[PDB]
Parts: C-alpha cells; sequence; structure tokens
C-alpha cells in the first residue's frame, strides 16, 4: 500500500513543524560533551537550560526514503564553548544530509572517521551539504536561537557513541570576543 | 577519498543558488504537455515564455547520497491550465523527495503508477513529503513566481517519459476566477 503524500507547515521563525515528534535536550542530557566540566556541572545545578529542541517527521528505515527535521539550537556557552547539538556519524556511514539554515547565526563542525575536521558557517539561507562519512554537529555562535531544517535518508540512522566518547577533534569557543575554531585538548 | 563538505547561499526571494547548474524550460520545450494544443501553439509563437528555471546541485548517482535544487516556476496559463513543471516518476521508483515552498502560491500534483491523484496546496513554509512511487509535478496558481527547494536521493533519477506520453490523471485549471483540479480529458 502506497503511503499518503502530505504537506506540513514549517514556521521559519520558530522552527515548529506541524505534526512532528518533539525531542528536548537539556544540558543535563549532555554529560561528557563539553570541555569545561566545572562550568557544565555548575550550569546544570543552577538552571539546567534546554540546549536544543528537535521537531522530526520520520519514516520507517527504508532505502531511498527521506526524513526531515528542524532544530532550534538555543544560545549559550559552557565556559568558553558555544552551545551545540550532540553530533553524530550516520549508522549507515555513507549517508549524506542537507541542512538549510533558517534563523540566527551558527555553523557546522564536521569530521571524518579519522578526525580531520571542517567548519562551515551558516546564516539564514545557507544550505550545507554533509557528505557521506562525515560526522556533523551544529553550533550556535550568536545571541538568539539558531534554527535550521535538515533532510536525511530514512535509513541513515545514528552513531552518537563515537562522539560521546571522544568528541570532535576541534571545539568552537569565544576568545577575545571572537568565535574561534581550535584544537580539542580532550582530543 | 572523502568528498568536501560545503555551504552555498540560496536566496529565498529569487530562488537563485549561487553557482549552481542552471536549467531553463521554455513553453516550446513542453510540447504535448498541455491539454489545449492550440493555445500552446499560439503562446509559443506570440512569446515562447520561460515556464520554469531550475538551479541544481547534484552528486554522482550513488545510494544514500543527496541532491538539492531550487525551481522558479513562472506564473501563466496555457488556455485555462496553469503553468507547471513537466513532472516525473523517479527511475528508482521507490525514492522519496522533500519539497520546501519558499515563495509564491502553488501546489503539487501527485499520482501513483495506477493513476490515483492527490493535490497538495503549497504556500511559503509548506513542506511536502513526496513518498516512494508517486510521480510529482508542481503548479503555479498565482500571478507571481512560485519558488521552492527540493531535496532528493542522488540515485532517484527521472522517468519523464511516462508523464510525457499520457500526462497526469488530473489537471489544474482556472474556471470563473477559481482554481479547480479536475479530471484530465486526454488521460
Ligand atoms: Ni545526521
Ligand atoms: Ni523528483
Amino acid at each position: 500500500m502506497y503511503k499518503e503524500p502530505f504537506g506540513v507547515k514549517v514556521d521559519f521563525e520558530t522552527g515548529i513543524i506541524e505534526g512532528a515528534k518533539k525531542s528536548v535536550r537539556r544540558l543535563s542530557d549532555m554529560e561528557g560533551y563539553f570541555v569545561d566540566e566545572r562550568a557544565w556541572k555548575e550550569l546544570v545545578e543552577k538552571e539546567d537550560p534546554v540546549v536544543y529542541e528537535v521537531y522530526a517527521v520520520e519514516q520507517e528505515e527504508k532505502e531511498g526514503d527521506l526524513n526531515f527535521a528542524t532544530t532550534v539550537l538555543y544560545p549559550g556557552k559552557v565556559g568558553k564553548e558555544f552551545f551545540f547539538t550532540k553530533g553524530h556519524f550516520h549508522a549507515k556511514l555513507d549517508r549524506a544530509e542537507v541542512y538549510v539554515a533558517l534563523k540566527g547565526k551558527g555553523g557546522m563542525l564536521l569530521q571524518t572517521p579519522e578526525g580531520d575536521a571542517k567548519w562551515i558557517s551558516m546564516e539564514p539561507g545557507t544550505v550545507v551539504y554533509v557528505p557521506p562519512y562525515w560526522a556533523h554537529r551544529t553550533v550556535n555562535i550568536g545571541d538568539e536561537p539558531f534554527i535550521f531544517l535538515a533532510i536525511y535518508p530514512a535509513d541513515a540512522g545514528h552513531d552518537y557513541g563515537t562522539i560521546a566518547e571522544k568528541g570532535f577533534s576541534k571545539i568552537v569557543i569565544e576568545e577575545n570576543g571572537e568565535v574561534k575554531v581550535v584544537d580539542n585538548p580532550r582530543w
């Protein structure tokens, strides 16, 4: 039986998708992700801010099918490091992804299985091509929510563990009022 | 070798992707597509208007990878029928597609291999899920350009021929200033 085509309204200003399933990620949800563990623990104890919310419209995991989701990445810092999504490689490593930036100031940090990293700045209208094999994490580098839409293969899946254990080979921090992409000491 | 991640600017007001492959389809490129052949012939001779332009960013045809393209679908009618894209099934029939409406007023006509049709209205912010097996054609029902972004599997390809020969089971026309989707009499 064929699946039904549908249209859903995406609000470019809030990232809310009609009919999507919501995911809420708080700072407490990201232990071991930020370099400055003291600032993390302190921020989690004081207020445990929401780091990002995701609104996903996903299909069964099937070759050739497509999922899509917006993310609203909140502004903030853990010590010097800007708020980011957990990041992942795809379970089917060779699956690509396309991101479309809708609101705010941010960027994407990507790395290969071997650790070689890339940084792609994102502003409203920027479309980012995430090639096969690249792990990817988005970072909010501004003062307002950073909102984007992502379209990804239905069978791409997720390898979060690799990133949770070793993180990214680079980190994105604020140094002298400037955004800088630098080596991860933890790496 | 790993492919290079990149970002490109997509302009939401003009639909232009900076540096993408540009394709132009004029009314003369769509012979046999509109029901009113005499009206098609007449408009071609009088003006041969551009019906739509496409800006595509494509990868090699490999499983799990992704292409993206904007379309600028110009307003117009051939007889009573609104301007539309040629439309296709995918060569790998079960490949889905995601459309993001950016500007203007239009919609998507879809149909199964067995001819069952569906119409989905699109206004700015509408995201349409084009499931596996459904042929799909966009239509402009307003008086300004209808602009959208499409993300599709790199290996979907196109089967333009089926639609070229017999068309969609439905057409989108204007009757007494109103937009109507009705049975295609040449189907
Ligand atoms: Ni992904
Ligand atoms: Ni298609």
